């Protein structure tokens, strides 16, 4: 879905070009590192048509004139579209099928006359509990489930009522993951859990075992390769080690979460990420690989084995990598736990156009056919609908997607899942980059999590 057609300068800037795709029917361009593959910035563009005209048009000349468009690239992308009443705008992050959402909108425009923006703004879902507050921020916000629990305890989403046949439609889980204080407050959309992604042609049999990855990196880098490579930026992908060994954010008791009972910072916790450190310490793998480094060196054969979501496979597929989608290495003999996301949609207390909102969530997007036009743009992976879901399980990638699920948890939507997140990833990257040691992180994120 994302194919490279090329580089845009014909020299490199300090070792950075414009890497030129096309992604799906649209362009996107990303400033580029050349060497290690890693992402500065991107924007999508209609056409190479389009590209080339915002190009020529920019000011400067020359190399001068590839900088301005590095700058104007890798700057934060800030939200465009403002609510009016009579148009949606729809705020989903940046690695989802917007721009197949994009054609769910204008399915409804063409049944409505409504236009339907779609947007990735940078941080999106931290600008929208700090500008939805003030009447602004999209109609539609798409994010997992965790994140809005925190914005209905604040106001900012409207109550969805979908009838009773409608939610027949849905699996009781799904519901149940966008249910907060009684209330549901978004439409669950599909049903994401990380899964382990390797190179059937570097390696045949994937490990059963994260103990194995240190002894399959050796012999991989003697050939020049790598064994494992995946984003250690972000705690969402490091969480399924953390938590295989007893590792959890918080203890659910008979009825609720007890936002006092911390589980980062645990036996099972500190081995987890002290397998991760010993990784990076022998240099298994690098403190700095992000996703975009992660990817670039799965899709182009560098490295065995990385670890992401549905939202990645398309991508393979056109890098041509004969790849296989598996139950996530164990560790210690148990298995890897990741935190399960149900990308959902929730509407925005703003929004003027709540009644087209629900409209277009429940009669176009949550269709067969409005999945379908996500999916194919980048997988949505399991859908909370029940007669596309049953059409996806037969794809094996999907059956190892709900294995891995089955593994791990239901992430919490309480508010507090936003601290605990904050406090992980700041545990994880000090502990990866040797500012901490890993005890002492994990003791600071058990702080900063339940506070
Ligand atoms: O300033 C530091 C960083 O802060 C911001 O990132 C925060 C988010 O605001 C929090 O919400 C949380 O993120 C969680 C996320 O909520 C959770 O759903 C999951 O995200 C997955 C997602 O489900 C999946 O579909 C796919 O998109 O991959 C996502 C993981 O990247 O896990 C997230 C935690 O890793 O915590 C993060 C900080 O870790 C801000 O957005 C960052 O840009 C900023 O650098």
């Amino acid at each position: 879905s994302m194919k490279f057609i090329k580089y845009l300068s014909t020299a490199h800037l300090n070792y950075m070009n414009i890497a030129v795709y096309e992604n799906g029917s649209k362009i996107k361009a990303r400033v580029e590192n050349v060497v290690n593959g890693k992402s500065v910035g991107a924007r999508d563009f209609d056409s190479t048509e389009q590209l080339e005209s915002w190009f020529y048009g920019l000011p400067g000349s020359g190399l001068g004139r590839i900088e301005n468009a590095m700058n104007e690239i890798s700057r934060r992308e800030n939200p465009l579209e403002k609510i009016e009443e009579g148009k949606l705008v729809i705020w989903i992050n940046g690695d989802k099928g917007y721009n197949g959402l994009a054609e769910v909108g204008k399915k409804f425009e063409k049944d409505t006359g409504i236009k339907v923006t779609v947007e990735h703004p940078d941080k999106l879902e931290e600008k929208f509990p700090q500008v939805a507050a003030t009447g602004d921020g999209p109609d539609i916000i798409f994010w997992a489930h965790d994140r809005f629990g925190g914005y209905a305890q604040s106001g900012l989403l409207a109550e969805i009522t979908p009838d009773k046949a409608f939610q027949d439609k849905l699996y009781p889980f799904t519901w149940d993951a966008v249910r907060y204080n009684g209330k549901l407050i978004a439409y669950p959309i599909a049903v994401e859990a990380l899964s382990l992604i390797y190179n059937k042609d570097l390696l045949p049999n994937p490990p059963k075992t994260w103990e194995e990855i240190p002894a399959l990196d050796k012999e991989l880098k003697a050939k020049g390769k790598s064994a494992l490579m995946f984003n250690l930026q972000e705690p969402y992908f490091t969480w399924p080690l953390i938590a295989a060994d007893g590792g959890y954010a918080f203890k659910y008791e008979n009825g609720k979460y007890d936002i006092k009972d911390v589980g980062v910072d645990n036996a099972g916790a500190k081995a987890g990420l002290t397998f991760l450190v010993d990784l990076i310490k022998n240099k298994h793998m690098n403190a700095d690989t992000d996703y975009s480094i992660a990817e670039a060196a799965f899709n182009k054969g560098e490295t065995a084995m990385t670890i992401n979501g549905p939202w990645a496979w398309s991508n393979i597929d056109t890098s041509k990598v004969n790849y296989g989608v598996t139950v996530l290495p164990t560790f210690k003999g148990q298995p890897s736990k990741p935190f399960v996301g149900v990308l959902s949609a929730g509407i925005n207390a703003a929004s003027p156009n709540k009644e087209l909102a629900k409209e277009f969530l429940e009669n176009y997007l949550l269709t067969d056919e409005g999945l379908e036009a996500v999916n194919k743009d980048k997988p949505l992976g399991a859908v909370a609908l029940k007669s596309y879901e049953e059409e996806l399980a037969k794809d094996p990638r999907i059956a190892a997607t709900m294995e891995n699920a089955q593994k791990g948890e239901i992430m919490p939507n309480i508010p507090q899942m936003s601290a605990f997140w904050y406090a992980v990833r700041t545990a994880v990257i000090n502990a990866a980059s040797g500012r901490q040691t890993v005890d002492e992180a994990l003791k600071d994120a058990q702080t900063n999590a339940a506070a």
